[PDB]
């Protein structure tokens, strides 16, 4: 308990966001607004459409709010004479103006601002299960769903004794109201929102609750619930079976490292075969390459890639997508102590390749190296596409920024396809240089096949960490490889975003 | 053994300083000076009083020394024709001139210079139990006692095989000779001096001798000797009973953390009720927020606050003060290893409040938080005053300096009363800002009730560490809270000072 | 560029006016004189019956009062409120001020008044838009300051405002107290004017406000106010033995200057005060060059001079019964071939020699010459010397962002100054006064003293104060108040105008 | 010293000539025209039958081909090979070029051609020694560049070569393609000349190549080429509102200058391009002074200006059908009393105000004035603006040593530019184009923007591009290509001449 309550919370998790449309809303609630707190979000043009004037909260104060609000900001009023289920004299209404401007590399619905406007609005909300209606004028259903899900205040939290109430402040029930029946459907969006939120909680959970054993436990429960096969290679079995990357990185920790692989073969298919691999470093101390304090804070999030692929998988099974899937979680804690793998130790990864460790804090690529080899050589099928996701490098932020995950991809078409999924999902990406001939030289070793950390830090370092992982692909793998460095997109204002699963979901959804 | 010899040394400890006056000295020693080494300390004016000319070591060379000595310095002569018990032809006499100038924030007797003059004089002394007479012209008995006690070379030491002789160089027996019978009395001053010296030894003992178990052992022995009740919550009992601050900080160490509480109910009373709480970090590595070498040296002293409150308590029981007292020692070693509490872990202190750890090297406030809650909510009485003492922040030195402990106090009167005890004892203090409304914001957490380390280091950081401790006061506590940051005053010239107990003793002595 | 900033400072008038509920009701008989209203009060003050009688009170405002959170605003559109403009809606912001305040803080909590008001005024776009701020606190002076510093008269060069006096004139404030205030509205307006002028001086960049343009501003005010003014500039500083300020500033493009203003009141008085201020218009560090992230904001290293200058300005304008000198220690601490070196030995005006061991500890050098000038070179004998400066990073560590550290040689006067801090909202807190421990940190083997401490962890705020005290005239038997206001000079990366009101309140009660 | 370097640049001619196997066989009927031969090809190319027909082929060369390793050279003495000199032995180096190349790289792998050739030429001692380089690749332009930059025409002041134009003339190269190349040999020679001139400009130290001597070189070329040239120097920059470039450079001994060349082609064309280049002849950091190990190599901070200048030079010489302006933003970022400060507020030519928060982010300031000049102050309306600069250390982190980072506002043009990178061997790769996220990193409370990012870990290469884009004329509706070439400008601590060929290829295909 403490941990087993967090586990129970993850296993049963439902979202607090529902989706509908204006017409269905008007048919279901003819006895007034079903809430007393309303957020209306749209562009300058969308907020002046005639249809707005027919919405159940519209009144002269709301019309004034629309005239006064600034681009990128909310404007709040108390609306009088709006009939509502609670029979309040006043309904709280917040108008948020979303910019219309978006670059070619961004989601044109600007869910980044939808999220921040919504977040700011929901800070007024005190009480338990307070019903909030969010009327949105965008029809970009998936992107709005994600934004709403990640702003709905279902984050992990241990404030005020909430450890006893599933580490959750249940202060809001959201209803998102689209102009017309959305595509995807409300039931699809709810699955997506659920995965976004579950991912968010997994990431911001501290390591004293979410460690390698409790993460594995969650995945085992989902596997049983979902009818999926699950394989766990734990501890000494990793050493005995030659998985020296993940074993060495994790052997020092109190809870043993584990490679957890889930499988899904759809009922009637199969359109493609995809292996997912995720970096599940439940805490990163640095090992003997110990991080300073201000770089060690937030390293509970170093399992973000594992949470992403796990929650993406979860969504794919739940939406019964016609794709055969494996999901491999590379679970370890990078600890410091007498047993810690050393700067100079030589490891033999499952691939058979030897690695001279020159930075113990470059540990994620080691666990991934064992993971991608496992996915491409040790499992029941031959994937057409391998996607690995990880919170890998500080350099990622320097290169592609806080809101675009860096992608290292060995095929131009599949890179474009993935970027497209980023833009539709709002979980945006951008390419880093793919040039194996320049990256491989950064890991020259005089005593092993390679080192794990670059000789020069100023030579496409996001790409080189990708290349290191690629070095442990099975030599028979002729498929597409998408490597995702999501170090910074995994969080915003010092809170987890749930980034990854929806990007992934949208990508898989569009495979043929 | 090694450790058990240090323990035996602490348990039986007596001082090597005695106190008397000129008249009693002349009645007891009519067969000449009882020593051949004499130190005479006074201001420029005090050294020219007529009474000096009647003192048993006075002679023309001593008169010349008085004329030539410089303010703040000693001047040594060999005095011929002074009759003495040893029948030496020459008596060594050192004249030390103490400045008369003192600020309103300082002890007007300037024991700081008394101590340094005496220390310098005692460096001439080689042999065993060499008798030294120190004639002082100040009547500030308590301050002189402390200065003398801390300069008498009864420090911890392991030089030259002295591990077998109680880790003590017994090179000096001091007699301090006041102008007239002192207030406090010689027997009172001897108790004070004993506590000052015991505190000095505790602080400068290395952790391989004084750890959480051997400190507890010392306290248990004193409790039995003194007729005081003692309560020990050790190891897993701390975890099981919800003391998650002190437990987590200390769980990684080889010797388990412990909360040790002593109690004293006087025979006939009670004038006030006082809880003492002390930071007993027997070594501070930093934990995962590992200190660099030059900040890790001297961290054997991170138990100074526990030594202070323990030795103050000791003095109060021995002088049979009319005050009900608890003394809680918060004992832990802040170690590094696989089991170390992490930067991101969330702890539940005994207070029920959750703490997100953002610096494992801000550990003292965690152990104190459990300590002050224990003192204000878990013990047999309701204190009127809580005093916590600790070597807390480097900032303390920046703010109030090497010789003034920083005090964070929630009541103006009690702060003044405490400053007054500082000035009388020579163990001087100075206030840091008390402004809870500004401090509490420095520990905002997105996932717990609070963080443990400030967001900004340049915003009254000595005060904020005080506020953190205050956050875990029992919500029913309506009393006075005195928080003492004594990081720098705990040592001088790279040796422990024994700071704390006399300050404390003087404060308790004057309560009504 | 610079002469437009100068003209802007010289002619400066506040945008804040003060009144009370009763006078407001008598003058504005057609309803509210504005369509944007802020009402600020404690939880209790916001539930008094008197609130219900105020001209913006209505059911939406009542609901706002019920929903607002402590320390936050809650905005509504109020319908059916009579207003001069006959708008259907009046914008009303309810701000709840905490009632809780420590013994070291202003009990009216102007810190939160200022942040609530500032947040409310972000909604105001257009030119000279009228805003009424109804406050339930009677702490007039503290409210005035908070309002003044939040009224958006800050220095700014955005959007071509260089041509409009480097000022976005988007707001006219009227502050409405429950009853006629003490001090009076005309007094509060002078205070507010000085707060705002100080704010603009501090946040002006050095390419506009250098040693010559600051001196120019002071010279203009002196002429306007009938005050005598003395300027010792450049080589005159060297020739006359002011080697502290001269050496610190001699490398800069614009020469160092000691500028001293004097005021003898119309009516006789006994109280005599010298003010001395650190006017380092920019601090590069000199050869002890600051890294970039410590060099940003060093345009504010003249905050102490701005404080004393604006306090002086208030005292003259209110005709306070105190004889006053105000010495501005103006220099730019530059780097170059001519820069004073780490090892150079300087002879300050006091005749004491100083071995420079950190060229970035320059403020105490210019102050050392300043305080000697004020205590020995000057036509009168001050009873009190107050020096104000943005001196040490340590100040923040010790006393924090909102409390200036004070080093004071007299207990009573220190309490008196703390009291002025609490009444003005420009709060202070003591640092250790113990000369016997500070003086040892500046031992030199070749000069009377060094300028920088040997140990940084030994009451360093206090030691910088002690250094300045070392150059007091040996005649001076008076009270010395040293104010380290490094952090209180700014908030959210904008100048606060801290200093002048603290000072004004102290002088007012002397 | 300086005028000898100037004369050297003005009269510069390449030492590389281009031909093909058939023309070589017709002209050199007495056998090989050299006694030092390099043969470079892939594993497959080196085993074709055609190799056996080449004039240095013999059994030792055949053995060399069998033994050489991928990415390395293998040297022999070839006996019995007919040569003009009738030497018994001809020195022959076989270099195997990898065939593998990523989609982001030049498939002829000129990176390895260059390093193989460079290694081979280390064996060459004497003056004007003839070397034949037989290449099996038909990627003419990429080979030309590689050869040009490896031909040992670098700047050098070793062994008194200051008197011999700062040039070790130890090699004459003849590059022999399999068939008559496209582009033609006379075209490749112009390209090679520009590559080499660019190389020399970059690695020249600032005591030779400052703002005046660079301007002098450009003025000479303009006269020689019949191109108009405009120079705005020193106080004319201040007086005319070019406060970015003026402020950055005003502290230096040699005044800042905006130098703009123009070319209208003989034959009519529609395509109009403005080039703008960062010409920071030395970057100390200014008051944000660089540490020594970051200050070394900052003579190369004018690489972008050299690139655009040498590209322009090529375009004029090949008579390309494109109207061209070339603006060199020349300044030295110096430290001293007059240095622009961290906090100063500048007014760029665009009229936008900039609060300086890092004086070492100076290149974007000079470029901001440059791109505004090109888009608003100039006789024509460019369809495309290309700015080139050695901007950020982050560039290397993001896109590496051999790929310049490109920030481009149009997808198609970005692809077009990447394609020119791959054909030229002077390769690029995109950085994130997302203005809506970049602009927030330069929020200022007192000016339109800051110059340095608030967060360093938020697409910092892209944000420096965005800063420059902020000073584009608001009229400008065209394509903007921003090139951060900080690391590709050098290799093994020697200038590469990167930029001009990339540029030339892009313009050629426009
Ligand atoms: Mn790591
Ligand atoms: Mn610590
Ligand atoms: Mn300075
Ligand atoms: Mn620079």
């Amino acid at each position: 308990s403490g941990a087993s309550e967090f586990v129970r919370s993850c296993v049963n998790f439902e979202t607090n966001v529902e989706f509908t449309d204006v017409d269905a809303y008007k048919k279901t609630h003819t006895a007034g607004l079903a809430s007393t707190f309303v957020v209306i979000l749209g562009t300058h043009a969308q907020l002046r459409e005639d249809a707005l004037k027919e919405l159940p909260f519209y009144c002269p104060a709301v019309a004034e709010a629309i005239q006064r609000v600034k681009k990128g900001e909310t404007y709040a009023v108390l609306a009088e004479g709006v009939k509502n289920e609670a029979n309040e004299r006043f309904v709280r209404v917040l108008v948020g103006e979303v910019p219309s401007e978006a670059s070619r590399t961004n989601c044109p619905a600007r869910p980044d601002v939808v999220a921040s406007l919504l977040s700011a609005a929901l800070e007024e909300i005190k009480g338990p299960e307070t019903k909030v209606d969010v009327f949105v004028r965008s029809t970009a259903a998936l992107a709005i769903a994600v934004a709403a899900a990640r702003s709905a205040k279902r984050n992990f939290t241990a404030k005020e004794g909430l450890a006893t109430r599933g580490y959750c402040d249940n202060c809001v029930r959201l209803t998102v109201v689209f102009p017309t029946a959305p595509n995807p459907s409300p039931s699809e969006l709810a699955v997506v929102a659920t995965s976004t939120q579950l991912c968010q909680r997994l990431v911001d959970a501290p390591t004293n609750l979410l460690n390698t054993a409790t993460f594995a436990e969650v995945a085992q429960s989902y596997a049983k619930e979902l009818g999926c096969a699950v394989d766990v290679i734990c501890g000494e079995e990793l050493r005995e079976r030659g998985y020296g990357g993940i074993y060495s990185v994790g052997k020092c920790a109190v809870e043993a490292p584990r490679l957890v692989t889930l499988s899904y073969k759809p009922k009637d298919e199969t359109r493609k075969k995809v292996a997912l691999v995720g970096k599940g470093i439940v805490y990163d101390s640095g090992g003997l390459s110990l991080k300073p304090t201000n770089f060690m804070t937030g390293m509970k999030r170093d399992m973000g890639g594992a949470a992403a692929v796990f929650c993406g998988f979860l969504t794919a099974v739940r939406l019964q997508m016609p794709i055969e899937l494996s999901c491999t979680l590379c679970l370890a804690e990078n600890a410091i102590g007498p047993d810690a793998y050393r700067n100079d130790d030589i490891l033999t990864l499952k691939s058979g390749k030897t690695v001279e460790v020159n930075n113990t804090d470059a540990e994620g690529r080691l666990v991934l190296g064992d993971g991608v080899f496992h996915a491409t050589h040790e499992i029941s099928f031959k994937p057409d596409v391998l996607v690995d996701m990880a919170t890998l490098t500080g350099a990622q932020g320097i290169a592609t920024g806080h809101r675009h995950a860096g992608i290292f991809v060995n095929d131009e078409e599949e890179e474009l396809s993935f970027l497209k999924a980023g833009r539709a999902s709002g979980e945006t990406c951008f390419p880093v240089l793919y040039c194996p001939e320049y990256h491989v030289t950064e890991f020259r070793s005089p005593v092993a096949d390679m080192r794990n950390s670059v000789k020069q830090v100023n030579n496409a370092s996001v790409s080189c960490a990708g290349q290191f992982v690629a070095n442990h692909l099975s030599p028979d793998f002729k498929g597409k490889h998408i490597h995702v460095d999501m170090a910074f997109p995994a969080f915003e204002n010092d809170k987890a975003t749930g980034f990854g699963p929806a990007l992934l979901t949208e990508y898989l959804r569009n495979l043929r």
